[PDB]
């Protein structure tokens, strides 16, 4: 019986800043090589197995047999210099501890809870977009809007005072600064971690419907404890940007294709299903996240993951698999179930999810009816993109009007 192969080299994945939304060439490399593969990435040490199908990438995120606990251990090969969540944060629980975290703020970001901040954002939203119309049509569609929009909803949910916005915003990008940005990020995990601290002590030990007032009622029930809720918020609070690096891709795509553009413009009901697609579709970070530690030996399409092995999954890949999504690189705003996984899966599936389908239905119906007739002021291949990050997007987005 020939003996064959289930020894995938393991191949380097330098730091590269990609143009606007293409797709990361290394990845597609790995993804047809096989379903399990082996990468090296910048910092950290080692060689870590890649996951990328659709069905596997379900499996590794949603098994008990894989955890994130045991990653701060030794110290896994990663993008990142610095690991992003803190010791005790939920990136880095599992399902014991885990469950009972996200138990604590879980009414707070389902469907009907996020329509709950709707026509508060709505309004927040105008207030922004009506600004810019004040200015004039040469504007930079990110810092007018996609980036304070997206600030100003998490900081209203999260129960940080307005004042505080730009704190919240200057440590974010110093933590997600491609992390290589530096490591400075280090510092600014310990005072957003200090900030949040003082917050759900300091005032949020009452009644509040925002989510740093249902961590302190928690904590003073004894149901979590601090630094849980702390470490809970802080990755809350930096998470809510995402939106603004998406959103920004989002419409660099539609303002490159005029065919996309025109039917979400001409069909607002379609937009919420069109805007789902291009969740699946936009390549949201550079390579990988967070790994995943084999807590015992796990065999994934013939190829055994000996416990303590590091794991990660490509969320990018999996979305672009031919078996679930037939012609993967269209973008087909009907598109069948089409059961994505931009937002994660398994446990730590993103908590934001909803929310950032909310802020993206806003953010695409003021930009494209308040808005008249807006376009990227130059080619889309002018726009440019962060070279240097984790989460992908615009570093400005240059518009016009018709104003
Ligand atoms: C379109 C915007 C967003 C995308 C594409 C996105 C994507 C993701 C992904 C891929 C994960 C990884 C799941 C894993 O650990 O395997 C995640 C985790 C997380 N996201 Fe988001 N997210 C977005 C917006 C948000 C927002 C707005 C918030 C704040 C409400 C948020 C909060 C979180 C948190 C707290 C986690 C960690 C969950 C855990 O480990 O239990 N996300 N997100
Ligand atoms: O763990 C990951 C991860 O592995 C990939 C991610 O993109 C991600 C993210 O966008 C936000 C997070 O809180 C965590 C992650
Ligand atoms: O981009 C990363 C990233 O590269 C690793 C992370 O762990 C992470 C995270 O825990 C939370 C985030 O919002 C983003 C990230």
């Amino acid at each position: 019986e020939t003996i064959s192969q289930a020894v995938p080299p393991v191949r380097d994945w330098p730091a590269v800043d990609l143009p606007g939304s293409d797709f990361d060439p290394v990845l597609t490399e790995l993804m047809r090589e096989g379903p399990v593969t082996r990468i090296s990435l910048p910092n950290g040490e080692g060689w870590a197995w890649l996951v990328t199908r659709h069905d596997d990438v379900r499996l590794v995120t949603n098994d008990p047999r894989f955890g994130r606990e045991a990653v701060m251990d030794r110290q896994v090969t990663r993008l990142a210099p610095h690991f992003i969540p803190a010791r005790g944060a939920v990136g880095f629980l599992d399902p014991p501890d885990h469950t009972r975290l996200r138990r604590s703020v879980a009414a707070a970001f389902t469907a009907r809870g996020v329509e709950r901040v709707r026509e508060r954002s709505r309004g927040m939203l105008d207030e922004l977009v009506d600004a810019m119309l004040r200015a004039g049509p040469p504007a930079d569609l990110t810092e007018a809007v996609l980036s304070p929009f997206p600030i100003a909803v998490i900081c209203e949910l999260m129960g940080v005072p307005a004042t505080d916005r730009h704190s919240m915003h200057t440590w974010t990008q110093l933590i997600l600064s491609s992390s290589h940005g530096a490591e400075v990020s280090e510092r600014a995990k310990n005072e957003m971690n200090a900030y949040f601290s003082d917050l759900i002590g300091l005032r949020s030990d009452s009644a509040g419907e925002d989510v740093t007032s249902l961590l302190g009622a928690a904590v003073g029930r004894d149901e979590i404890t601090l630094s849980e809720a702390v470490g809970l918020a802080v990755l809350l609070q930096i998470g809510g940007e995402a939106v603004t690096n998406n959103s920004g891709q989002m419409f660099h795509l539609l303002l490159s294709r005029p065919e996309l553009a025109e039917r979400l413009r001409s069909e607002p009901e379609i937009r919420p299903r069109a805007i789902d697609e291009l969740l699946r579709w936009i390549p949201h970070r550079n390579a990988v996240g967070l790994s995943r530690i084999a807590l015992e030996d796990v065999e994934i399409k013939g190829v055994r993951i000996r416990a303590g092995d590091a794991v990660y999954v490509s969320y990018l890949a999996a979305n672009r698999d031919p078996e679930v999504f037939p012609d993967p690189d269209r973008i087909d705003f009907e598109r069948s179930p089409n059961p994505h996984v931009s937002f994660g899966f398994g446990p730590h599936y993103c908590p934001g999810g909803m929310l950032a389908r909310l802020e993206s239905e806003l953010l695409v119906d003021a930009v494209l009816d308040r808005v008249p007739g807006l376009k990227l002021a130059v080619a889309p291949e002018d726009v440019p993109f962060k070279k240097g990050a984790l989460i992908r997007g615009p570093e400005a987005l240059p518009v016009t009007w018709a104003a």
